[PDB]
């Protein structure tokens, strides 16, 4: 429940224990061989046939087993395929292997590295040294023919390569020790590059990732200088506004995402936008999964697809696939597209010819089977999504903001346009009593004591206000990045005046305590009192009962700054956060929200909440303030 979604349908089409591929025997002879588990799907699309890469795990289900590597390919979107071994293992040994596909399509071509092993029984990142490893790339060509009205293809499989003697002995110093593929669909970039994210493990045994791409159709490569923090396995690449985002898989912490605008030369931790959102399990602490992560458009808009257990059974169980959309700003839950409690695993995805559909594997007993999975229900839900963006982004783009004194005479005679750019969420009209809608349909806030006003809610009551979840998401943090910067912006007016002090607008710190990173609370004196971090919280200024204001908190660089009605209020600027340690914000609090503790009940009305994941600049800000009564969803 949350589950493959009505519209949607799937098949097994690699079965366990069932179907069969052309083993070819070292004589030449094909012989049909059942085949115990398929695992590590990729399916991927050449110039209009499906090709599903997969292990062929012919024995066992063990990673360290007798392994090759299994095509189906498909000219009819999958009403038919045709089975091939692409890749064969070395037949050194009963547990040689070619294992862990990463392919790269680019014109009729595909370009599939996967490591090669001959003997030893225990898993690469634990080998004394590089001896019984190669990486191997193999060259497949796509040949599609028609005739008599009837397409058809073949492949082509070329003899694998190693590219053993192009892998440095070192980086900084510390000696290699092997090297693959990332797992699953890598990328040509917009310049032509190949470009595999790559998994090293060291003589250290430590692993971590680096870019390696090649600027020649595979002629030659090279391995970028940049790279991962250790710890982060089996990265998935694409390339997003000229930069390659890097998504690691982490073992036993949150999952790490890179940038890198220079071809892997340097890269910078995502921590504005996708760095620790995904994670493992609940708790953090288990085995990680292989994610897919594809760059698509879907209604005209570029977004990035991301899938992912989220393994509540934990362990290599990694039950309840999920789909996630990103813009790089919003990040949707498309939802589970595995059924029911069943434990997937590793997946891809695909979006060909306007339909979406996902390989991944489903485990029962440890034995796999990998499904094709016609994603009918969730390309639906996403399309509604992305039109939601578009349509909102567009309609704040468009208002006609009041020209200021340095406004250049433009066009409709508007000032700045309403900031969109880095837009997360939208808290404004739709609302009931305890859900206030994100109008970007991501995350909404959870309201208590709320009574609906236009473009938002009036608090009255204990714990009247609304919670915007940030830790508090639980597992898979969209707004991880508020830990980095944000800005909030709301309208507000003080309805009643408080006894003494009472909240209003905030981003609340993980932690006992009543930590707060930033906010704004008002008091009996008719002052604003801002909270800048820890520091004691000194009123300041003036208010009115019933007027409304405009409230923007930022915070960027560890700064912390709170405006009212554009203007900053005493003590901002200054450090919030001390440390080199991200702040753990539990939430955004609107109102005086609370479970527990003090009775809070903060009589205020809050409008057209924003959230962006950057400081907003000082135009931005009075944009916002001139047209307060221009953006709300009423
Ligand atoms: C994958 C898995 O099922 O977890 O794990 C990797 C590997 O064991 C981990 O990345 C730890 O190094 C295997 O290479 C992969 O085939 C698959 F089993």
């Amino acid at each position: 429940m949350a589950s493959l979604a009505p519209g949607s349908s799937r098949v097994e089409l690699f079965k366990r224990k069932n179907s069969t591929v052309p083993f070819e025997e070292s004589n030449g002879t094909i012989r049909e061989r059942v085949v115990h588990s398929f695992r590590i799907p990729t399916i991927v699309n050449v110039d209009g046939v499906m090709v599903a890469i997969a292990d062929a795990r012919y024995e066992t289900s063990f990673d360290n087993s007798f392994i090759e590597t299994a095509v189906k390919y498909s000219v009819d979107d999958g009403a038919t395929w045709n089975t091939q071994i692409a890749i064969k293992n070395s037949r050194a040994s009963s547990v040689s292997r070619v294992m862990d596909a990463t392919v790269i399509v680019k014109g009729n071509k595909l370009y599939i590295l996967v490591g090669s092993f001959n003997k030893t029984r225990n898993s690469w990142t634990q080998h004394r040294d590089g001896s019984d490893w190669e990486p191997l790339l193999v060259v497949g060509e796509v040949t599609k023919s028609a005739a008599n009205g009837k397409t058809t293809a073949t492949i082509s499989w070329g003899k694998p390569v190693s590219l053993k003697p192009l892998f440095p002995a070192e980086f900084d110093g510390i000696l290699t020790k092997e090297f693959i593929g990332g797992v699953g669909a890598a990328i040509v970039a917009s310049n032509g590059n190949l470009v595999y994210p790559v998994q090293i493990a060291d003589m250290g045994g430590r692993v971590f990732t680096k870019i390696m791409y090649s600027e020649d159709d595979g002629n030659t490569w090279k391995f970028a200088e940049g790279r991962s923090k250790f710890g982060c396995s089996e990265p998935a690449v694409l390339e997003w506004e000229g930069k390659l985002i890097i998504n690691n898989r982490v073992d036993g912490n949150r999952r790490l995402v890179y940038e890198s605008s220079d071809m892997g030369k340097t890269w910078v931790e995502a921590l504005g936008t996708l760095s620790h959102v995904w994670t493992n399990s609940p708790t953090s602490n288990q085995q990680d999964c292989q994610s897919s992560f594809v760059a698509v458009t879907i209604e005209g808009k570029r977004v990035m697809l991301f899938t992912h257990p989220l393994n509540l059974k934990g362990r290599w169980m990694r039950d309840r696939l999920h789909l996630w959309m990103t813009d790089n700003q919003r990040i949707f839950d498309v939802g589970q597209i595995s059924i029911g409690d069943e434990n997937s695993g590793y997946s891809s995805v695909l979006y060909k010819d306007d339909k979406l559909y996902s390989l991944h594997e489903i485990n029962t007993n440890d034995v796999y089977s990998l499904v094709f999975v016609r994603l009918i229900g969730e390309l639906q839900l996403m399309k509604s999504v992305v039109r939601t963006w578009k349509e909102e982004d567009n309609h704040l783009a468009s208002i006609c903001t009041p020209v200021v004194p340095a406004t250049p005479p433009s066009k409709g005679g508007c000032g700045a346009a309403v900031p969109t750019a880095g837009l997360v969420g939208f808290l404004s009209h739709s609302a009931n009593g305890s859900v206030w809608e994100d109008v970007y349909r991501c995350v909404d806030a959870n309201v208590a004591n709320a009574e609906r006003v236009p473009n938002g809610l009036k608090f009255n009551g204990v714990g009247g206000g609304a919670v915007w979840p940030v830790a508090r998401q639980g597992q898979t943090r969209r707004y991880q990045f508020a830990n980095y910067r944000f800005t909030l912006v709301a309208t507000v007016t003080i309805d009643e005046l408080p006894k003494g002090t009472s909240p209003l607008l905030g981003a609340g710190l993980e932690g006992p305590g009543d930590a707060k990173l930033l906010g704004l609370s008002y008091d009996k004196n008719r002052q604003w009192r801002p909270l800048y971090g820890a520091a004691p919280a000194s009123p300041t200024g003036s208010w009115e009962l019933h007027k409304k204001y405009h409230v923007v908190l930022t915070m960027a660089d560890r700064q912390g700054s709170v405006y009212v009605d554009g203007q900053p209020l005493a003590g901002s600027g200054n450090t919030v956060v001390r440390g080199a340690t991200l702040p753990d914000i539990s939430h955004f609090y609107i109102g005086g929200p609370r479970s527990k503790g003090a009775p809070t009940d903060s009589r205020v009305t809050v409008t057209n909440v924003v959230l962006y994941n950057r400081r907003l600049n000082s135009s931005e800000i009075r944009t916002l303030f001139l047209s307060q009564d221009m953006i709300g969803t009423d």
